[PDB]
């Protein structure tokens, strides 16, 4: 299963080439704006076999609640309407969205203690780094 270690409050401390990752997934210039200044929160949790990750900024906050290996609807932040899904590899928990033909992963691992959450569309990749607290 998830590694308990990944629960918890994870603060942003480091986000390399979001910007162009919005870009790529079709964000517009005033979502990009406030997206690159929010610097989030990620709140892991888990009630049974319901994992909920939740995203909290001054600008938006957001949160998905899913099971592992099952695809479920999301409405994403920047307003995608895409088909996810959660799975397990390696002990690192990896999103896919899928939506208009395109997909785009979100791969979250630990690192010395850090969460260090991976995105890639296209061959654009953003890497955002977390400290718990």
């Amino acid at each position: 299963g998830m590694s308990n270690k990944f629960l918890g409050t994870w603060k942003l401390v480091s986000s390399e080439n979001f910007d162009d990752y919005m870009k790529a997934l079709g964000v517009g210039l005033a979502t990009r704006k406030l997206g690159n200044l929010a610097k989030g929160t990620v709140i892991i949790s888990k009630k049974g076999d319901i994992i909920t990750i939740r995203t909290e900024s001054t600008f938006k906050n957001t949160e998905i609640s899913f099971k592992l290996g099952q695809e479920f609807e999301e409405t994403t932040a920047d307003n995608r309407k895409t088909k996810s899904i959660v799975t397990l590899q390696r002990g690192s928990l990896n999103q896919v969205q899928r939506w208009d033909g395109k997909e785009t992963t979100i791969k979250r691992k630990l690192v010395n203690g850090k969460m260090v959450a991976e995105c890639k569309m296209k061959g654009v990749v953003c890497t955002r780094i977390y400290e718990k607290v």
